[PDB]
C-alpha cells in the first residue's frame, strides 16, 4: 500500500463538510459565475473558458512544461477546454477532438473562442478503440474519479497505453496526459516504460483539488516519476484539516473569432 492508496482512503473517510473543505484548500480556482451563465444561457459569442481545464493546460503551456504546435489531437475532449486552448495557439494548425459524451459525460460546448475553426469535433467516439492517425500533439485529460483507487489506477493504465499507441504511429509527437492515479503500482510500472521510450515526466498543476491525485505528464519535461509521486502524496495526506480557502483568480478569455 502507497501514501497515495491512504490519501485515497482519508479521502473517503472524510464527512461531505470536511470532503467540502479539503477538496479547495490552498487552490487555485477560476472564477466561473460569469462563464457559467453565458454557457447555460445559449451564448455562442464568448471566449471564456468553457470548463475549468481551459486554466490547467493554460498553466502547463506557460511554464513552458508542453509545447502545443501543428496539427493536435484531443482524445477524451468532453467540453472542449483544452480543443478551445490549443486552437488559440498561434503555433497551432488544427485540433481534432474526439469524446465519447452520452449518458453522465459531457459533449463539446460550441463557442466562438479564437481559432474554434480550426476545430474538429467529434461526439460519441470511444478514443480506446480508434485507430491513431497523423498528429504533431497528442493531448489526453482522460481519467474519471472513483472511490475504489483500484479502478483509477486500471482507468490510468489504459490512459497510458493510448499514449503508447499514438506515441507508435507518432514517434516525434509531443504528448501531455492526465494521470489520474499516479500511485498505484501498475501505472508506476506503465509510466517508467513510457519514460524509457519517450522522455518526459510529471508535474502537479495549482488548479488540482486535493480531492484528485491527478498529475499531468509531459514530454517537454523530466524528473523521477517515483519521487515526483511521492512528494505529492505526502503534500495532499499533510493538507487533510487545513481550513484555508481556495485562492480565487479570474477565469481565461480567449477572445473570439476565426483563424
Ligand atoms: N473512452 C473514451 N473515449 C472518448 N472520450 C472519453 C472516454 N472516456 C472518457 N472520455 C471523456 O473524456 C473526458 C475527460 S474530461 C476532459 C476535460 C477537458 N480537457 C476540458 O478542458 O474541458 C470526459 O468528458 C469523458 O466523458
Amino acid at each position: 500500500m502507497t501514501l497515495g492508496d491512504l490519501w485515497k482512503r482519508r479521502l473517503n473517510n472524510c464527512t461531505k463538510e470536511e470532503f467540502f473543505a479539503y477538496r479547495r484548500t490552498g487552490i487555485l480556482e477560476t472564477e466561473r459565475d460569469k462563464a457559467r451563465e453565458l454557457l447555460r444561457k445559449g451564448e455562442t459569442n464568448m471566449g471564456l473558458a468553457v470548463s475549468r481545464g481551459t486554466a490547467k493546460l493554460a498553466w502547463l503551456e506557460e511554464r513552458g512544461y508542453v509545447n502545443l504546435k501543428g496539427e493536435v489531437v484531443d482524445l477524451g475532449c468532453g467540453r472542449g477546454g483544452w480543443s478551445y486552448y490549443a486552437a488559440s495557439r498561434p503555433a497551432v494548425m488544427g485540433v481534432k477532438a474526439y469524446t465519447i459524451g452520452g449518458k453522465g459525460h459531457e459533449a463539446p460546448k460550441m463557442v466562438t473562442s479564437l481559432g474554434w475553426n480550426l476545430i474538429k469535433f467529434r461526439a460519441g467516439m470511444d478514443v480506446f478503440t480508434m485507430q491513431p492517425h497523423r498528429a504533431d500533439t497528442v493531448m489526453c485529460d482522460i481519467g474519471e474519479s472513483s472511490p475504489d483507487a483500484a479502478i483509477e489506477g486500471e482507468r490510468t493504465r489504459k490512459v497510458i497505453l493510448l499514449m503508447e499507441q499514438w506515441k507508435n504511429r507518432n514517434p516525434s509527437a509531443s504528448c501531455v496526459f492526465k494521470v489520474l492515479a499516479p500511485y498505484r503500482p501498475e501505472v508506476i510500472e506503465a509510466l517508467h516504460r513510457f519514460q524509457l521510450q519517450w522522455g518526459g515526466g510529471l508535474v502537479r498543476t495549482p488548479f488540482s483539488r486535493n480531492s484528485t491525485h491527478e498529475m499531468y505528464y509531459s514530454t517537454a519535461i523530466s524528473g523521477n516519476i517515483v519521487n515526483s509521486v511521492n512528494v505529492q502524496s505526502r503534500k495532499l495526506l499533510a493538507r487533510f484539516g487545513d481550513q484555508r480557502g481556495p485562492i480565487r483568480v479570474p477565469e481565461m478569455d480567449l477572445g473570439v473569432g476565426t483563424r
